[PDB]
């Protein structure tokens, strides 16, 4: 069953065996992934996250993050550690409660803390829409029609170094799926359909570092959304998704009755389907309890190239149709080495004092906020221009940003930009050496929005920083509950920190 959007939401430690090896995690309630948080657009969502957690190897404190929902007037409630909250403390709870105005779609959450997401605590987050204008394009939307595709490690998260290549031990989909090394024929995840039906699959990418090259044998899969932003009908055979994207995709159950896999390769770890790695099954009703005979083909003739994805309401572009052509244009300089990324010289660090309570507290310029050099103020009611040009080690990056979808007027692998139609969305790759991938949006939202990779691993290597976005406005916009300005004493007091 789903959740919401007023729960609990317990996070306890506890033994899981995804691909048939064992090991502690971190659990939304006490599964993996985590169920599904759902609602309708507009709901108010009352999520009441109690911190059960006692294993320290995992980190015993909690923070958790709505992705891709915009929070406005509730910065406090975004969850990032160290922008907007200090973290949870064991064997205290704490209700994010926020609204999700102007958005229909799906999103996921995870914790905000460190690596933590990667030891286990993640789920999809779904926002339904009543009137939804592609609801007359499929039958069956619901909770079995949600697709998450998952990178597992044995190792955990807080052991594994900072700044290195760190390469998983499993693909999961839908929670299940068989180890690289030491292969043992672990239960593989089901998707069942029906002859004739046509399901709205809900595609979330859950992973802390793999992008997935996804298909399904014998189908092919017609885009309809977009991290959120409703797109026009896109049919392709093959989507190359990274972390943190997702797509809606209509599957057309009108193959013969049968039994098909579904893939999802991941660019690190282990390469093909061999003992049925990186792999799950597509049953139809009536086919025989077997896994599929069926074939990838050597080449996909029709991948999706992002491109060729444009909104299907009249989204067009903010400002000017040349590069520099917004009110506050930037130019990212996106750099790594010896184990450490930067932005513009700077490697993340994270703060005591949370950026959010530091404005609160009365900073109100960005060289007054700390970490020094990691927060750049943005002005209110302006089109900004982001350009993020590729080229640090361990791309191909996918840079999201908190509190906002934007435009990617360019993208990945294609120098050419679009001021006309371009998909909008929330988490992009950056491409390869010398591409200028690069966003627009406006800012119409008041408060401190991260902006990072969305490899876990390299966010934990620094490679972030913070838009300060209307630091003038953000008290005001952003009234915050007692819980909230509770967390910080509490926190320190437990680790014993003076600020
Ligand atoms: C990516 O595009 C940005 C503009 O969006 C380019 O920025 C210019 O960089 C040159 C120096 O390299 C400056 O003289 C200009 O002030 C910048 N802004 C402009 C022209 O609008 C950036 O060079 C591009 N990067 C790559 C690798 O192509
Ligand atoms: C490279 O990106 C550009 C810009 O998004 C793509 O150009 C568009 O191509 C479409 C489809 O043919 C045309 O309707 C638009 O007028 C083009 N826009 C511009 C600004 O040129 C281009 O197709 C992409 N290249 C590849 C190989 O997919
Ligand atoms: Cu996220
Ligand atoms: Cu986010
Ligand atoms: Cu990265
Ligand atoms: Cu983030
Ligand atoms: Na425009």
């Amino acid at each position: 069953a789903q959740i919401g959007p007023v729960t609990d939401l317990h996070i306890t430690n506890a033994n899981i065996s995804p691909d048939g090896f064992s090991r502690p995690a971190v659990l939304a309630g006490g599964t993996f992934p985590g169920p599904t948080i759902a609602g309708n657009t507009g709901d108010n969502f009352q999520i009441t996250v109690f911190n059960d957690l006692t294993d320290p190897s995992m980190l015993t404190d909690t923070s958790i993050h709505w992705h891709g929902l915009f929070q406005k007037g509730t910065n406090w409630a975004d969850g990032p550690a160290f922008v907007t909250q200090c973290p949870i403390i064991t064997g205290q709870s704490f209700d994010y409660n926020f609204n999700v105005p102007g958005q229909a779609g799906t999103f996921w959450y995870h914790s905000h803390l460190s690596t933590q997401y990667c030891d286990g605590l993640r789920g999809p987050f779904v926002v339904y829409d009543p009137n939804d204008p592609n609801a007359s394009l499929y039958d069956v939307d619901d909770d079995t029609t949600i697709i998450t595709l998952a990178d597992w490690y044995h190792t955990l998260a807080q052991q594994e170094p900072i700044g290195a290549a760190i390469t998983a031990d499993a693909t999961l989909i839908n929670g299940l799926g068989r180890s690289f090394t030491n292969t043992t024929a672990s239960p593989l995840s089901v998707i069942t359909v029906q002859s004739g039906k046509r399901y709205r699959m809900r595609l979330v990418s859950i992973s802390c570092d793999p992008n997935y090259l996804f298909s399904i044998d014998g189908h092919d899969m017609t885009i309809i959304e977009v991290d959120g932003v409703n797109s026009q009908q896109l049919t392709v055979d093959q989507i190359q998704i990274f972390a943190a994207q997702r797509y809606s995709f209509v599957l057309n159950a009108n193959q013969p009755v049968g039994n098909y896999w579904i893939r999802a390769q991941p660019n690190s770890g282990g390469q093909g389907f061999d003992g049925g790695i990186n792999s799950a099954i597509l049953r139809y009703e009536g086919a025989t309890v077997e896994d599929p005979t069926t074939t990838a083909p050597t080449t996909f003739s029709n991948p999706l190239v992002e491109t060729d994805l444009h909104p299907l309401a009249d989204l067009g572009v903010p400002g000017q149709p040349f590069r520099g052509g917004a009110d506050d244009p930037l130019v990212l300089n996106l750099a790594f080495a010896n184990g450490r990324f930067s932005i513009d010289g700077v490697s993340f660090v994270p703060p005591t004092v949370p950026v959010l309570l530091q404005i609160l507290s009365g900073a109100q310029n960005a060289q007054d906020l700390l970490p020094a050099g990691s927060v750049i103020s943005l002005p209110s009611n302006s089109v900004i221009e982001v350009a993020l040009p590729a080229g640090a080690a361990g791309g191909p990056h996918p840079f999201h940003l908190h509190g906002h979808n934007f435009a990617v007027v360019q993208s990945a692998n294609n120098a050419t930009p679009n001021y006309v139609n371009p998909i909008w969305r929330d988490t992009v790759s950056i491409g390869g050496t010398g591409d200028n991938v690069t966003i627009r949006f406006t800012t119409n939202n008041p408060g401190p929005w991260f902006l990072h990779c969305h490899i876990d691993w390299h966010l934990e290597a620094g490679f972030a920083i913070v838009f300060a976005e209307d630091i003038p406005d953000t008290a005001s916009a952003n009234p915050v509950p007692q819980a909230w300005s509770d967390l910080c004493p509490a926190y320190d007091q437990a680790h014993n920190i003076s600020t």
